[PDB]
Formats: C-alpha cells, sequence, structure tokens
C-alpha cells in the first residue's frame, strides 16, 4: 500500500530532524534543514509536519532572522501542499525551565512560560494549525517536599484558562490538547497518564476547548494498556490529537517507530481508530509519529524509518480489516457475547423498583450455572492474531 | 504513640481474617471468626471495621442463618463501640464474575451484581455505614478484541447511576467510592489508576456523590507516585476513603504493612495527610488498612501485622510535625520557593493583555540568569530523610 | 500447518488442568482425569506430557492408591505413544513450604523437601524422564533480615549435590533444570533470572549435570529480553529445558499462550532455536508450553488454547525461515554487518604487542568518519515485521 | 558523624562534575576542573576518586595536552592524600560506539575499543588503581535481528581475555570489574544483571581475575532486590567493587544520591557489607558513589549532594549496628530461625542412603503439624524498620 492525504499522516520536524544525541552520547548526525524536512516529507506521503518552536527558529533569534527562517518554510508548505495541523512549545530544553513552564516554584518562569506560548499561537494561528499540543516535561518534581501538586495544579490551570481566553478573543479556534507523561525528564511528571490528564481538564474554565494528545510509548512506560486508555479518551470525547510510536514496557522512552514496540496492542489501536462505529474511523485527526530514528542509522536510515511508520499504519489497518470481515471472527464475536455489553443492562423505564422485584435477577438466579459456561476469549484472540499473521 | 479513636484507623475483616491460600497454594491459617476480629481490633485501637458481604455471610446463608449473623456482629460492634465506616459488596469471587460484574459480557451477570450491591447497601444503610467502596476487580479483559471499553464504561456509568438513585430515593445518605487498580486478576483492568477513575466519576449522573478510594500499591504496581495521585485527588475534592498498604514496585499485589514498601513515599503522603492547611489534617476520613499479613505467619504474627499498620502511621506522622516545625527546613523551603508557588502567577486584575505589555516577562527577561541558579531542592529532601531516621 | 512428534511439544499435567482458582476466586472448572488429559494431548499433536508429583497422586495417598493411579497413567502413555520427557516435584503448595523447602529456615523442612525430591526422582527414571525440573518458588523472602542469601545458597547446594550422587549412583542419568523466577509467590525469590541460575550452577559439584529451564514469563516479569537471555544461556550450553508462554511485562505471572504476550520476542525466539547453525535447530529439547487456559473459559476453550500453542510456534517458524531464506533479508543483514560480528577483532596469532604496534586501530583511526556510516537496523527490523506479518 | 580514610567513600569525576545536560534539555551547570574536585573531594571526606579517561583529558588531546594535564592532577592527588582506586574508559560517548566498543558489529571499532582500554590502563597502573571498571554501555541493540548474542560474547570474551593477559604480563595487578545494567542507552544491554555478569566472567580464561561492578540503580531498574543481589554476588566471591546511588524502580536511570530511592534496601545493604562474618565487614572495598546531583541545582547543591551521599551511609551503618546489637531483635531473629538456615541440612557424614533410612524426613513426618507455626518475619522486619526511624 501506499499512503494518501486522506491517511493524515504527520510527521513532527523534531523527528526526523533528531540528531542522535541522547543522554550518554553525542549527536550521530548532522542537523536537517526544516524545507529539505518539508520536501522529504511529502514525498513520503506525509499530508502535515508540526514542529516545537525551537525547532523552527533556534532560540533567540532576532526578529529579522526568524521572520525569514518562517517565510522559507511557509513557502515549501506552499509548494509541496503540506498543511501544519498542530504547532506546540518547548517549555523544557533550556535551563529556566529545569523546575518547569507553566508550574516552575518561580514566579518569574512562570510569567515567561506563559509568554513564549502565547508568541507561538500567533504563529500557530498564522500558519492554519487547529492544534496546540502542550507537554509539561518539566512540570514535575525528583523529591516529594519540592513541589506543591495543589499549587501547582492552580498554576497550570491559572495558565491554561488565559490561552484559552487569548485563544477565542483573538478567534484563533484552536482546540488544547495536554499530553501526559509519567516520567522522563523528571522523577515524576504531573498528570502521568492520559486519566489524570483528562480529570485536570474538566477543572478549567473552558473545557471544551481541552482534550488530550496520549502518546503510545508514554502509557506504556507504566505498563498501561495504550488501546484501552484510547478506548476511555474516545468515550469522554477528548482525543483531540494523537501521537504514535513503539516502546518496549517500563525503561527510558524509546521512541521506536509505531509497531515495533508492543505489536499486539498497535494491531488492537489500528482496529479501534479506524473500524469505528458506522463503517467510518471513530477517530478523525492527525495520525502522528512522534518518533526518533535509532541513533545507529544515517539519514538513509531516517527515511526508511519515516516510511516504516506509515507502511507498519497502512498494514495493520489492511488487517484489522480483514478481521472484522471474517465470518468466523464474527462468529467468535457473537460467541463471546462482545456485542450484549452494548445492550443496556436495564429493560427500558425499568427502574431500581421493578429490578427488585424481578427474582430472575436474583431469587432464582443459578449463579452456578451461568459461571460455568465459557466466553471463547481464547478461540477469539487466536482468530485475531491470525489475521495479523497474515494466516488467514 | 498509642492510637486513639480521633486516628480513626479501621481494618477490613478479610485483612486480618486471611487465611493464606494465594495462587500457588493452600490457607496456612484457620478462618477467623468475626466477632472474635471485632474484639481483637477494638483492643489494638481501630475504631472501625469493615466488610464485603460475603466476608460476614458465607455466599448462599438462607435467610436465617444471615439474620443470625449480623445480631451477633452487631452486638460486638455494641459491645466494643467500633462502627462500620463502610462497607463493600464481593463481585470477583465467585465464578459467575469471571468476566466481571457490572461489565461482565453477559446481561444476566450484570443484572444479578446490581441486585447483590443493592442488597449490601440496605446493610450498610442498617449499620450506619457512610461510605460503600466499589472494587471492579474483575472489570477488564486479557484479550482486547473481548471487550468493548466504551460499552463496558456505559455498562458501569448505568449501574452507578442506579445505586445513587436508589440510595438518594431511600435516604441512604451513602457516597460512592470508585476504588482502581491496573491489573490482577484481569490482565488489564477498566479504570487502572486514580486519575481514570476521577475522569469517570465526573461522567455520571450525581458526580457530586462519587469519589474515589485509591490504595497505596495500586498506583505503585505502575510505578506511579502515589503521594501526588492523592494530592491531585484531593485537589479535584474526591479522595472520599483511603486504603493504606505497602508494595515493592510493578509486581503482584503484595499487600505489606503501610510503610513496608516505599517507605520514603508513606512518610511524604501522612505528611500530606496531616500537615495539612490551617495546621489541620487535609484528609478527615478513615485511615483504612487493605492488607494481608504474610503467609509465613500465625496468629500472633497476624495480630502483630495489624499493630505494626498502626505504630507505622503514627511514628511517620511524629516525624512529619517534627519535619515541619523545624527552623532549619522552613529556611530550605524558602530557598526552594516550595510557597512561591501559591502566589498567581499574574498580578490580581492582569489578563493576557496586560502580560502582553510586561516587556520584562519576555523581551527583556534574562533565561540564562535565572536559570542559572538552583532551587536547593537535594538540600531539602536530605532534611526531610534525617527528620525521618529521627536523625535529627 | 500440522505437528509432529520431531516437533516436540510438551504439556504439563498441571496447564490444560488448571482448574482456574486465583488469588481472588474459586475455581471455575472441575478437575481433569489424568488418563483423560493423555488421549487429549495425544490427540492434539503433542509428543509429552509433564507432571509434578501432587498432580498425578494426590498429596497424601497410601502407596496403594498411589501404584493404581501411576499403573494407569502408565497404560494411557502406552496406549497414545506419549512419552514424560520431564518430571518435577512440587515444593510449593503444602503449608509446610511457607518459607521455601531445600532452602527454609525450619531445618526439618529441608530434610523433608528432599525426601519429596528423591522420591519423585524414582518415579521419573521409572517413566523414562530425562530431565528433573527444580521450581524453587517458595525459596526467598518477604523482608530482608528474614533471610540469609548466603546461608540459603549454602543450603541449596547441600540439597542439589545430594540428588546428583543419588541420580548417578542410581544411574538414572537425569539432567536437572534450575528455573528462575523473580518473584510470586515470594516478594523475591532466590536465583531471580536466567544470569543468577547459570551463575549458581556453576558452583555445585557436577555442574555438568545442570542447567537451566528459563520460562518466557519469568523474564519478562523484570522487563528483560527473553530471547537474548536464551542466547545467552545456549552460549554458555546450559539450556536444558524451557518453558514456553506469554506476559505483558511486570505484573502477576499471567501464564497466556505462546505468542500472546510481546508476539515480536515470540517470533525472535522461534528463529533463535529453530534457525541454528547449518540449518538444524539450536535447540533439541523440548518445546514445553507451560502455560495456563484462562479463567473465562470452559473445557472447550482448555483444548483450544492446547492447540493455540501449537499453532502460534508453528506459524512464528514458517515465518522465521521465510525471513531467513530472503536475499532482500541477506542483502539488509549484510549491511548491517551482523555476521562480521563472528570474524575475530583480533588477527591470527595476534596479541597485544602487535595490535599496540596497529597505528590503524588508533593513532591513524578515523572515528569521526566511521561514526558517521549508518547500521541500516531499522530497516532490517521492519523487513523481520513485514514477513512476521505475512507481508512479504 | 564523620568520614575517616577507613570509610573508603570514593566518587567518580563524572558524579559532582556533571553539568546536567540531559535527553531533553542543555546543560544547567558549568564545567567543573579536576584539581578543584580533587580539593572539594579531599574537604568533604572522600580517600579517593575515580574517572573515565576521557572526563580528565578530553577526547582527542594532543601528548603536550594530556601529559600537561595528567601531571597537574597528580600534584592535586598528592597534596590532599587522595588516591586513585578505580579507573574506567569511556566506550560510550563518541558516535564511533553507536553500536557497541567490544560488541560492535564493525571489526575496525572492536580493535579501536581495545586500544583506548590498554591506554587507560597504563595511566591507572601509573596512578596505582587496582581495579578496571568496565560499563559496557552501548553493547547490546535495539532490534533482535540486529546482533548475534553468541558472537558478541565471544567477542566481549576475546578482548577481555586480551586485557588480562597484558595486565598480567606487565606486572599490573589490576582487577576487572564488569558493570551490568538492564538498558538504556541501549534497547536492551548485553549481561543486564548482576547475575549475567557473574556467570559469563566464570567462563574467561582467567577468572579469578575477574568479578563485577554492580550498582544500586541498574538491578532497581529491573524491580530486582538489589541486597539480596549483593549476597548472592559475595557467596560467589565476585564483589570487586560496588557502585552506589537511589532510583525509583524501572525507568530511566536517575542517579540519586544513596539512601534517596528505595530507603528499605538501602539499609538493609549497609547491614550486610558491614555487619559481616566476625563483626568485621562483609566487604573491604571502595564505597563508590556513582550518582548525579539533579539538574535543578548549582554548585552548592552539587556540594551538598556529595556529603549528603557520605552521611546517608553513616546514618544507615549507625542503625545497622543498633539492630543487629538489641536484645529484641535477637530475640526476634531465635524466633524466626534466621540462623538454623546457617546449620546443615544434613548431619555430619550422612548421605542420601542415611537420609533415606530416616523415616522422620518423611514417613512420620507431620507437614501439617510444621506448616501451622508461624516464623513472626512481620514482626522482625516491624524492629527493623523501627531502628531504622531511629524509634528505638
Ligand atoms: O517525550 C517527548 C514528548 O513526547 C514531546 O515530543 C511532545 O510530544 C511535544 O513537546
Ligand atoms: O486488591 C484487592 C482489593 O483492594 C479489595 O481488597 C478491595 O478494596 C475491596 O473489594
Ligand atoms: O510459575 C510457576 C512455575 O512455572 C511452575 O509451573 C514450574 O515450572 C514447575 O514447578
Ligand atoms: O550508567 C552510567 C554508568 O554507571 C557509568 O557511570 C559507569 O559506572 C562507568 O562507565
Ligand atoms: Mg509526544
Ligand atoms: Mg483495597
Ligand atoms: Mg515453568
Ligand atoms: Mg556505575
Amino acid at each position: 500500500v501506499q499512503a494518501t492525504r486522506e491517511d493524515k499522516f504527520s510527521f513532527g520536524l523534531w523527528t526526523v530532524g533528531w540528531q542522535a544525541r541522547d543522554a550518554f552520547g553525542d549527536a550521530t548526525r548532522t542537523a536537517l534543514d526544516p524545507v529539505e524536512a518539508v520536501h522529504k516529507l511529502a514525498e513520503i506521503g506525509a499530508y502535515g509536519i508540526t514542529f516545537h518552536d525551537d525547532d523552527l527558529v533556534p532560540f533567540g533569534s532576532d526578529a529579522q532572522t526568524r521572520d525569514g527562517i518562517i517565510a522559507g518554510f511557509k513557502k515549501a508548505l506552499d509548494e509541496t501542499g503540506l498543511i501544519v495541523p498542530m504547532v506546540t512549545t518547548n517549555l523544557f530544553t533550556h535551563p529556566v525551565f529545569k523546575d518547569g513552564g507553566f508550574t516552575s516554584n518561580d514566579r518569574s518562569v512562570r510569567r515567561y512560560a506563559i509568554r513564549k506560548v502565547l508568541r507561538q499561537m500567533d504563529l500557530g494561528a498564522e500558519l492554519g494549525a487547529k492544534t496546540l499540543v502542550l507537554w509539561g516535561g518539566r512540570e514535575g518534581a525528583e523529591y516529594d517536599s519540592a513541589k506543591d501538586v495543589s499549587a501547582a495544579l492552580d498554576r497550570y490551570r491559572e495558565a491554561l484558562n488565559l490561552l484559552a481566553q487569548y485563544s477565542e478573543d483573538r478567534g484563533y479556534g484552536l482546540r488544547f490538547a495536554i499530553e501526559p507523561k509519567p516520567n522522563e525528564p523528571r522523577g515524576d511528571i504531573l498528570l502521568p497518564t492520559a486519566g489524570h490528564a483528562i480529570a485536570f481538564v474538566q477543572e478549567l474554565e473552558r473545557p471544551e476547548l481541552f482534550g488530550i494528545n496520549p502518546e503510545t510509548g508514554h502509557e506504556q512506560m507504566s505498563n498501561l494498556n495504550f488501546t484501552q486508555g484510547i478506548a476511555q479518551a474516545l468515550w469522554h470525547k477528548k482525543l483531540f490529537h494523537i501521537d504514535l510510536n513503539g516502546q518496549h514496557g517500563p525503561k527510558f522512552a524509546q521512541d521506536l517507530v509505531f509497531g515495533h514496540g508492543d505489536l499486539l496492542n498497535a494491531f488492537s489501536l489500528v482496529d479501534l481508530l479506524e473500524n469505528g462505529p458506522d463503517g467510518a474511523p471513530a477517530y478523525d485527526g492527525p495520525r502522528h509519529f512522534d518518533y526518533k530514528p535509532s541513533r545507529t542509522e544515517d539519514y538513509d536510515g531516517v527515511w526508511e524509518s519515516a516510511k516504516a511508520n506509515i507502511r507498519m499504519y497502512l498494514l495493520l489497518k489492511e488487517r484489522a480489516k480483514a478481521f472484522r470481515a471474517d465470518p468466523e471472527v464474527q462468529e467468535a464475536l457473537a460467541a463471546s457475547k462482545v456485542a450484549e455489553l452494548k445492550t443496556p443492562t436495564l429493560n427500558p423505564g425499568e427502574g431500581y423498583a421493578e429490578l427488585l422485584a424481578d427474582r430472575s435477577a436474583f431469587e432464582d438466579y443459578d449463579a452456578d450455572a451461568v459461571g460455568a459456561k465459557g466466553f471463547g476469549f481464547v478461540k477469539l484472540n487466536q482468530l485475531a492474531i491470525e489475521h495479523l499473521l497474515g494466516a488467514r
């Protein structure tokens, strides 16, 4: 298969542009020119590109320099037809952000963090971005007594309400997506899982403008089921964006190509997103790859890895489709009663009074006979994997 | 120290009553008589006792027997002065619940599960319990294609809405506390963390009636920071109850005595609950121990372990207070700017307009000079620990 | 695909016979008759069966009963053509073993544990078993001060040395396989990984009679790479047996069907065992499945799951074979220099002096130029997954 | 309590000198001068300093320069009375080492890797170092098909055999300590745990010359019991060196001050190393701190964190001593039968024939009765924790 613009595959400038300087060594690749990155991505089938302010315009560029970069950038976008669906701000690299951006203990840092973001929202709005992703990588602590969490949540909320206000007043029409991460670079990061971020979002002044940007490896860093948390984000209707990559359980963030980590969870994730209710996908935003080409590769490996993300997604999609169109799979689904969960537990108009009145729900319930019937889950799982394996 | 009824130490009947049949071996202790449990707990300092329907009255007891057990149980409470602060229902042991109670694929099981809880609500209301704890230990899956998470959340919501309705109509005045757990016994449990559980509760019909009951070991099974999650729960005002125990990271649930797992986090937790604002505790509910006396122990080890839970809490309490009262700590807190996080980022009346006008927050901000100053967090952490070791 | 006796698939009687009594609930299935298990396994394609003494003869059976049971079992093997490649002893279920068998702090328990094993060695030898597997599930601790590890290792050794003495003297010709596990049921188990078990065995009296029996899920419980661990065991020539199953990282032991956990690792594993040096497998023993049919299944689900194991292994083999046979893979392997690791670093007869005199190895070496060439690893990896997916 | 040269506290140049440039941000501290480091460490009580070649002499310094630095360094040593107990080689930072040093797929890098170490050996020899630590941080892989584990071990062995040859011919008297780590920077590193490294070492040409250098945090990254692995290392007599620091379970390596991660395990570890065999320490080498001052700290924080390491050790030592001297602890130890484990299971001159003849070890053994007695382990654990908290 081949990717179409309708597939909505996007990449961060910082993914294919990662120079591969890790915590233990020097960069192994030279820097990637943004215009060149735009052209190469267009060529492999991406529909959009995203970036942190500091990825495009070097921190501290004078206004003439910044303007020049932006103009050349826009020309590339123009010529290739690529769009900018989301933009983000780097609030983690500069030493000033060592204790966080919006939640640094230092008040002045909190004021500067908000200004850095407002400036990025202007540029995002001018490039046509619809989503602002917020990754508080430095909001957290290494020691419990160093950070008042409650105060931190108050400050977090205080910054986000201002941003929504500015956006709404300027008519930018942006949606905000908080991206959870459990740890790294802080010992413990605030809003550690998709769940924590969703619960926080619900407390903002204008919750409807806020959702989450969950990343495959981030949830896997806590050994949580990514597809299942995505299912819950979809139930809340807070899946505003998604970051796809690979990870091997709890360890530093690996940022492997999507599907190269937990293959079976990648498979069930693609099934969830594309085989939504009513034939159609359950999610329609970008399919964004927030990964890193391995430190062992050169620029050839970089493009190979960019293309592997898309191939992985399309192969899994193909297998998820065949899975569902298989009359044997359908028969197994029926035997396992998956769909029966979709039927209300109470009858139409039944309340507690009528339930209490139904002796078949208790008094005459044969728990023991029901308890002995098998659900056929293993067999269902086996057919799923045989589809993934191309054995069916 | 010594426990008083104002400490509000409570224990589940299933804790000290655990016979020690694990996944790999037979019970090493005989059954504990509930009346005796009441007496023994009263003696060590507990102010209350809790239980699952099935802990007190054997599954499938005739009306006569059930009635008989309750009446003796009420007498023991009477005689001893212990209260029943919370009650819970067993929706995990019987084979009928193998796929869950409220979210079983099987509709007849969901109906039966609701019935079983209504009944315990009645008994709870009758014994004076204020909280209904809901632990969905069988809600989840081993295989992704076997459970429609969205439909399961619908069914979970549907069942809770009804319980609230009933309680309000009967005038029981119960609060409901959902208890999250990431896995075990299901491969993946629905509402895996305190975060996911708060997000969910917010979607119910009468959200003001629902909160969570987080357990130390559950969050640690995912390697999350328990104290930090409780601080978030308190920020949301959803800390309806708490289960205290010990765990050594991502592994099977150990249920050790509180403070026998992650000692540093047990210290910071006690500090957060007790050294609340306005001198007073940030949390006023029961300090409930949901732990298990090790399988290597006899009834003496059982009472020894019960007392250890109390002693650990009180020794930590004593050190958390000394910590906060130390002038050197006060000096370290100041240098760390812990309290500066409580001052709003914006001056009263400032909005984005005024922030944008402040050159000092961006254009004239010296990020480099600010980034060079240390926060003194290591020194502050070292002082906390020396207080914990009784070295200061 | 179809299983042959040459595939050497074996199953423990305790696998398909698991009644599904976990730590949180009662059994969901009835007991399986050993004779019936023998007929069913023979039928699905297994070549052998294994058992714990207590799986076949109920703990405490008189010799009359014991003898009768062995006779019937023996007939079933007879009629079916199944062999007993390995036997093991249950040193974890009975309460007496709450602190271990061989390493219990109680001296009498230690004497008893040895006797229990000698007896099982006798039955093993009578049935033609070649391997005695030792899983020290209760050897370890929940608390650091409770167990002197050094003393424990001395006692583990003392017991094993006696066992080898006896087998050698009785001429049984058995091989001993130590099975490592990090935790569960003890907080921490002695000899937690394949590495620790191999190091320990090297200290026995007759080390050549000892090896390890690593289990997929056991290594994965610590988030280790099972394939890489097996590779090391093979390098040492200590892979005496292997237990195959599935797990999803650090959590309770799941015992899923082989390949239903880390699917990518399941693939590299079959490749390692099967595409050994010169076409031939790198491993020759039994391909033993030590898994459990999920608690949600009935006997139908049980047989299904038994066959899924065989199915998974044969589908994987088939793709591992195709992977290696692919000229494009062959080309990618060359570009990544995988085979160049086989060439000695040193020239023939070259020592320190010749190497120190070689200017090209240091003084005149261009590290920067070599540091920039890519290894093409992502591309090789993508080729492997495409073969797994049946897309190549 | 104050540090003495007898305490043998040592620090790597790279610990206090870490500029806090992490995987997500720029350096927050300026470079530390080596002469300065020697002077500051001498002042806080360190008896020795260690370094990688590249920490002292910048990669690629001409001889004049290198020679100059060493002379200055030696002078500082001289003046302060500090020794160099161990030296190591940086085989991980430079891009040439991206796939490993000794086990890189590239033959030329392997050759260069050996030359770089020989050179460091000469310098170590020159400064009087006794141990060569080898941390194979880049040895491993991100993908299973990229690395032939078997060939890698052959090449790891080939290189070490040569180093020992050279040391021995030259009369250097060095001991070699392999340092295990499960992951980071590589997806999976070869020789991941203490166990894997000990097993490997037993296979070299002069094994007596090889041991391990386990690091607290590295074992904890896999959720292993650090104290328990050290106990096994001591049993094998392979604990040649130790790296002390703190970690919070499986996540990126935190490098916290010793005792700031798992405090209970830090306590059991000091007890193990100090309350050795006679009354004397069980370990006689350097107590080396391989940690990193948190990125949030300035140079005042750096010196505070250095001192914290020594203070945690001395405070734990003091409580470990008190624990063992307590009569109540003695009594708990007696009730738990800790010392009974040190008595041979067999009576002197007893073999399998005598054991088989002992009816009391089996035929007349009352397992039910023994299984009912408790070990009193919780109580023993409780007294240990109370000693730790200075509560007794
Ligand atoms: O772990 C890195 C984060 O995922 C980052 O890439 C965000 O997505 C955007 O700042
Ligand atoms: O992990 C077991 C659960 O904690 C259980 O004890 C509940 O709190 C009550 O159903
Ligand atoms: O985790 C359980 C063990 O794997 C066990 O089944 C052994 O292999 C045999 O005692
Ligand atoms: O994880 C960092 C390593 O521990 C390293 O510092 C070694 O000990 C020396 O190379
Ligand atoms: Mg991301
Ligand atoms: Mg609980
Ligand atoms: Mg096994
Ligand atoms: Mg180290």
